[PDB]
C-alpha cells in the first residue's frame, strides 16, 4: 500500500561501525519500502570502500572520512560523531574526577584499527598533547574491544553510538568529546552515477539535511570542500 | 601465589573470529598467569596478520588458513572449524528437512568478507556444485550478519562457535558440515622468533597437542606439509 515498485539496485559500501550501529534502521526502512531494488553493503577498508566506488561495482560510499578518499568522489556530509572511554570499574580513570588526555596517556589502550574509525584523530589528539599512546589492542568492531577490556586487557576508546547501558551494564563510560575532534561521517558517489530516487531516498534518511535539492546542487559544485561549507552555518546531526 | 614472573612481551594478530569466540579465554588464563608480559593483540586481514608477522612486530599469527601466508612462516594446526546457516524462522530453508547446497543457492547470502574467515570453502563448494552464489552482504563480524539476517538481508553463512541460541533466540541454525569442507586454523611464527616458556604454554592452552616437544619437532621439519601430516592420524580439535 505504502510501497514503491521502483526497480534497481543499491550497492553500498561501508565499514563496522555505520553497518552495525547507523545503518540498521535505515536498510530495514528501506528494504520494506523499495522491495524490488535488491540491496547490496559490503564491509571493507576506508581505502577498499574508495576502491569499491571508484573503480568497483559500488555505488555509495559510507565512511568517515577518510575516505571515500578521495577526492574524485562526490562526498556529502552526513553527521558528526565522537568518543567514549569504557573501562571497568575499579580502574582508576573511573574515580578520577574529571579525566585529561595525559591520565588517559598513563595506561594501556583499545581502540580501533589502524586509519581507522575515528583513530587517527586520536593518535593526532595524542602527538598534539605530546604523548605516547599505548596501543595494545586494535580492532574493527566495538564489541571485542569491550570483550578484552573487561578482562582487564586496558582502556577502551570507541564510537560514543557502540556504548549502551543497558546493552553493557557494568563497563563505566567517559564521554571523552572534550579529549578528541570529532569525526565526520561522510556519503558518496561517482559524478558519473545516476541517482535514482531511492538514492536520494536513501540519502536524506541517512542524513535529512540532504535533501534532493541541496544534494543536486552538491554535485554541481564539482568540490568537495565547498559542498561541505555549504553546510558550516547549520548544525549537522550528533551521533 | 601461581603467578609466573616471566618479563617479556606477547605480540599476536588474528582475525576477529579468533579474537571473539577463541581467544578470550585463553588470553584471560594467560594474563592472569603472566603479569609481567604485556599482551598485544591486532586484528588484521590475512595478508595483513602475514606482513606483521613476517615482516612486522607481530610474534605469532592466528589465522585460518590462509593466512599466515605463506611459507615463510613456521605453520601449526590448532583446530578445524565449519559453518552453520542461520536465518529467520519463517524462512524457506527453516522448513525444509534436509537442506542441500543448491536449496541454499536459490537464496541471498549473507556471509563474511572476502578472503576471507572461510568464505573461500564457500565459494569453492558453490563452484564444485555449478552454482552461482548471490552475495548480497559480507562482513568480517557474526554478529552485524545476524543484524542485517533478522531484518531480512537474507541468508546467513556464519562459524558455528559464533552462534548461541542463549545469546541468539529465535534464529534457526543449520548444521551445514556436509555442505562445505571444514577450515583449519592455525598458528605460527618466524623461525628466528626465541620461543619463550609462556609462548609454549599460550600455544599449548590454544591447541593442547601442540606441547612443546612437538613444537620444537615441527620447527626443525623446516616444512609447514610435513607439519599438517604430523597430526593426520589423530583427531585435531573441533569448534
Amino acid at each position: 500500500e505504502h510501497t514503491w515498485p521502483d526497480k534497481g539496485s543499491l550497492y553500498i559500501a561501508t565499514t563496522h561501525t555505520q553497518a552495525r550501529y547507523a545503518l540498521p534502521g535505515v536498510i530495514k526502512g528501506f528494504i520494506e519500502r523499495y522491495p524490488r531494488v535488491s540491496l547490496h553493503m559490503h564491509q571493507g577498508s576506508p581505502t577498499q570502500i574508495a576502491e569499491a566506488v571508484s573503480k568497483g561495482n559500488a555505488d555509495f560510499a559510507i565512511a568517515t572520512e577518510a575516505l571515500h578518499l578521495y577526492d574524485d568522489l562526490v562526498m556529502l556530509p552526513c553527521y558528526h560523531w565522537n568518543r567514549s572511554i569504557v573501562v571497568t570499574p575499579d580502574h582508576p580513570l573511573a574515580a578520577t574526577s574529571s579525566v585529561t588526555i595525559e591520565a588517559l596517556a598513563q595506561y594501556p589502550l583499545v581502540t580501533y584499527t589502524f586509519g581507522f574509525t575515528g583513530r587517527s584523530e586520536l593518535d593526532t589528539a595524542f602527538n598534539r598533547a605530546g604523548l605516547t599512546p599505548r596501543i595494545v589492542f586494535t580492532a574493527t568492531d566495538a564489541d571485542v574491544i569491550k570483550t578484552y577490556v573487561r578482562l582487564g586487557l586496558g582502556v577502551g576508546v570507541i564510537a560514543s553510538m557502540a556504548v549502551d547501558p543497558l546493552a553493557d551494564p557494568d563497563l563505566v563510560r567517559i564521554d571523552a568529546h572534550d579529549i578528541f575532534s570529532h569525526s565526520t561521517t561522510k556519503i558518496g558517489f561517482r559524478r558519473s552515477t545516476f541517482l535514482r530516487s531511492y538514492m536520494y531516498d536513501f540519502i536524506q534518511r541517512f542524513a535529512p539535511h540532504l535533501t534532493r535539492d541541496v544534494v543536486d546542487t552538491a554535485v554541481a559544485l564539482r568540490s568537495n570542500e565547498e559542498i561541505e561549507a555549504m553546510f558550516q552555518d547549520i548544525k549537522l546531526p550528533e551521533k
